[PDB]
């Protein structure tokens, strides 16, 4: 699993289900170039996004849609989405795992990197 | 002012207005002895604590009474309370601002030292 | 003032002293349009970015240089930087405090609306 | 796992290792009994501490020791400890992670509990 990307309810106590989005990768123009995608299981986790071949060395965005997630509890948030922009495998491959914590108005996140 | 408190809520995107705090000195017998108390005012600070020739040297601890705080907004919250652990004056007087961000089952704190 | 930002080192206890940002309001075009930007003062407050006349509703975005500020005390951090996006003045002016707290390799960000 | 405990590193982006922790529940005279000990493995957590049968209704203390973990890296860090303080079980068994994120000046820590 070279990037996994876990989300958890600060507000409940729980994993945060079904949390949808999207990874790019900055292309040489500054754009965004899409790069992965998906939704967060049952645990609160999202697998699978990517290759050891296919993840190389770039600056990378995770792009978690948040304002979905509270709004499906009835909760008006300040976030338009949670945004993670990293670079990665600059010195080769490394595994990314990327935690995030939601609060309506508030959100916490660390990485831990592997190699 | 040599110690301060700031309380904010997650969840709401306010100050904690009203949230009670007790602080205690660890004394020579290894107990904890009462210090100082107080609440948080409109805009989540506690000021006045204490003085600098009362901030002596020891190790301190700020209870934070979070648990009265939610089930006031009528939420059944994980913690009993938010606590801060710290030796103060180790090396000489300083100021210490000790920062609590707020959501029922979590909380993040933070100190700034300054001399 | 209408929008402040505050940042704290959680390495250092110090609040975060010279920090770059850039704020960016999303024009109709979907691009992400210059707004402002500043460096925080020794006190970690970034004050007079905007006014109430400018601070239309919109989207907004800003991004903390946080590698720049961890990169200058000799560490390789893991974000490129810290971003919050939001939406602004839905239902009428508000006073918005965006506040970070920063390590090497995690941020937590929260804010306090105010009307 | 009626209980585990997991920490991470938010300054190097690694689990936390070798962090050790204590957990006492609150005696009927208001002392803290001791109830289990032990500490993070590679992954930076600690199972094993109870069993469901054992664990009944009580206010629990997870008191870590992160001063020796910093002091370990030779860096100063600001807290004796990080306690987490918590109501468990009054609804019958609840399956409970207790999670850490730390920095020299700061911790976060947030709970997930399973039915
Ligand atoms: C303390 O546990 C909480 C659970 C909840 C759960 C809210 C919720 C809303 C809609 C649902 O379909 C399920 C849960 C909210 C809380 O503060 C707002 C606290
Ligand atoms: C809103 O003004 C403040 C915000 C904050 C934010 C503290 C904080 C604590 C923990 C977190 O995870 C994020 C921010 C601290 C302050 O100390 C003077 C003032
Ligand atoms: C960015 O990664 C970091 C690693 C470290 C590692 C410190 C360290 C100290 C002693 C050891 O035996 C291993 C690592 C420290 C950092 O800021 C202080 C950042
Ligand atoms: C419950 O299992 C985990 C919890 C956590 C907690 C992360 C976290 C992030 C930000 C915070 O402010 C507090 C905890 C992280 C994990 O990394 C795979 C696993
Ligand atoms: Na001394
Ligand atoms: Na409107």
């Amino acid at each position: 699993c070279p990037l996994m990307v876990k989300v958890l309810d600060a507000v409940r106590g729980s994993p945060a289900i079904n949390v949808a989005m999207h990874v790019f990768r900055k292309a040489a123009d500054d754009t965004w170039e899409p790069f992965a995608s998906g939704k967060t299981s049952e645990s609160g986790e999202l697998h699978g996004l990517t290759t050891e071949e296919e993840f190389v060395e770039g600056i990378y965005k995770v792009e978690i849609d948040t304002k979905s997630y509270w709004k499906a509890l009835g909760i008006s948030p300040f976030h338009e989405h949670a945004e993670v922009v990293f670079t990665a495998n600059d010195s080769g491959p490394r595994r990314y795992t990327i935690a995030a914590l939601l609060s309506p108005y508030s959100y916490s996140t660390t990485a831990v990197v592997t190699n």
